């Protein structure tokens, strides 16, 4: 239901594989997704992660039928899944230190959007549609979407998407900063795999450091920004990948990077 | 009188700046009445959405000139007491409104007028709207939360340019920059703002209040806090009447009817 | 000699990178002299604006390669000492300047050169200016505050692509993204920057300093703190000479002269 593999080049592939339900997230999906993300995060050989999905739609979020059962069974506790399933998935995704690429086809809504916005690089097919969804069904937000959406497109457009509840299309998402590239529908997994392959061959420690600097320094005082930068640069200055790159540059030559 | 207040049958509170002869310049009367209207809208359980608009050609030119001149001649050291006394409670009252706030912006929107407009959630601009900080043009800095609201909407760089260079920007620029959500024909901002408020007033009001609070609280929060707050908000709403109604509507592939609880 | 410093008649401090033969690559001499120029500018009470520019075709290609190679071969474990010893004080010194800072960007602006440029308030680029982070290209991450300043200017998505994929952008992309305020003909950026700096220098310098500090303090502050700080700053400016001058001049349909207090 969620496929996981790590190839020779150290690219971990996580594929949502429930296309008949538009990759709607039932307990089986949520459990296997968590496992896939934790494995990617805990494997020292993984130098990049690519997240993709089978069928026409990336992820429509929570499985409706499973939600109906919980709601009819115990309405005061029907959102237990947020703590039990969604939160650890988002934390597992966040814990991944290497670059994460996502290939977004068709519908990407609710927790599906939440999952996608947790990646570092986002590639959309031309017919991709992005939506908060939660307020449409009288809910607010989960899957970190109340933070990740405004941080990518700003508070004003995030607020509009949540209150008006309308889907936006791929070009609008590109213009707004929600995704990095728009490609032909059916091509985003191929492009994401190439981008992930390219990242996996790069200086993995440098990528992990800069990713962490970016997260920590978003709103920090300048003094803290500069101190953390200095320390990260000192660690990388001593890395094998840094000497290899400098030596390659002097030799008018292309470096091979190994991630340390 | 100077600020008109009413609440319709749909639960839309309408707030109208009604001093068009002075381009809705904020004197003591305007400020005191604006506060009362905002507090009334914020405290009324029946209000499901708020719409802010302005009579005449211009939305709001900010602080009343004559009145400020009197204060400045009378006592230069205390000429800006009104910021604490009037503008700050106004911005807190607007911020305290839990439900969606929509504003129709026509013509000049500058100074405290701009601060007021940027406190709204959805901003609808007329073709001939003009936005400007105005403060440094007369040797002041900023009030009406504009030193936070502007950079949060258009980014630090463009906000810094508006404040330092005193650049006024037009409607399509404001749109592209993210200062307003839509640009329509001049004269229409009110009508479009009213439709939008009406639409939002018919939506899941408890969910709208929750998500607005989540967006505000989670802007720079650690992930663990973001996720905990989201879990709690969803659990509160999972027990709402609107959520059950929406679930059974979705099962039939209908759009739900919402009552706001 | 490596960095030129002067303060003109109008209180404009000019800082010019003047190692054109090396595309203004920052070696120890250059870094030390840049720090002294920024400290002089920040501590001089006659200074009312700052303009940063560079001789030759390229603004600044960042760290000097030859000096870096020598440190790396001598002692790899400490090869980045310079970040703490040189770059960090430079960025703090730039940040400590209270008055407006304008930068003119010709040609290549990469690495620490980009960091330096993004610490300015107003950025004017020539048509052939190019911007890149460069660090990960050689297995480093970030310095010169770029892990903060870049995403704060262009957003998290674009900054992440620049850092991770090594995407280099040209002037019109930079303009659309909000990385620079203006693109002019190559070989006009310093001219335009000087005009802008000159206009800012003749402006209400105390007001400019207050609003810049308000913008920085209030970026992520709670509304109560935002409003309190705005009121205090407005009260201080309300009693300034420049503010009275502005108001008297507007009443007499006349241009005001500002002295910065």
């Amino acid at each position: 239901a969620v496929a996981y593999s790590v190839n020779h080049a150290g690219v971990a592939a996580i594929v949502l594989d429930r296309p008949e339900a538009s990759n709607a997230l039932d307990r089986t999906m949520k459990t296997e997704l968590l496992q896939a993300l934790l494995a990617a995060g805990g494997d020292p050989a993984v130098r990049a992660v690519v997240m993709s999905a089978a069928g026409k739609n990336f992820c429509v979020g929570q499985d409706l039928a499973e939600h109906v059962e919980a709601l009819r069974d115990d309405p005061a506790h029907a959102m237990d899944t947020v703590r039990e399933h969604y939160n650890p998935v988002l934390e597992a995704l966040d814990a991944i230190k290497v670059p994460v690429v996502v290939a977004i086809n068709g519908a990407c809504v609710g927790a599906g959007l939440g999952l996608a916005l947790g990646a570092d690089i986002r590639i959309a097919g031309q017919r991709a549609k992005f939506g908060t969804a939660f307020t449409g069904i009288g809910l607010a937000a989960d899957s970190a979407l109340s933070a990740s959406l405004p941080r990518l497109i700003g508070a004003s457009r995030a607020t509009a998407m949540f209150l008006l509840g309308d889907t936006i299309d791929a070009p609008t998402a590109h213009t707004w900063g929600l995704v990095h590239e728009v490609v032909d529908e059916g091509s985003p997994a191929d492009v994401a795999n190439s981008v992930a392959g390219r990242l996996a061959g790069g200086p993995t420690a440098a990528f992990s450091e800069v990713k962490e600097l970016l997260r920590r320094n978003a709103v920090a005082p300048l003094g803290d920004v500069l101190e953390r930068e200095a320390s990260a640069q000192q660690r990388l200055g001593a890395s094998r990948d840094h000497s290899a790159a400098v030596e390659a540059f002097l030799a008018k030559d292309k470096p091979v990077f190994v991630g340390r």
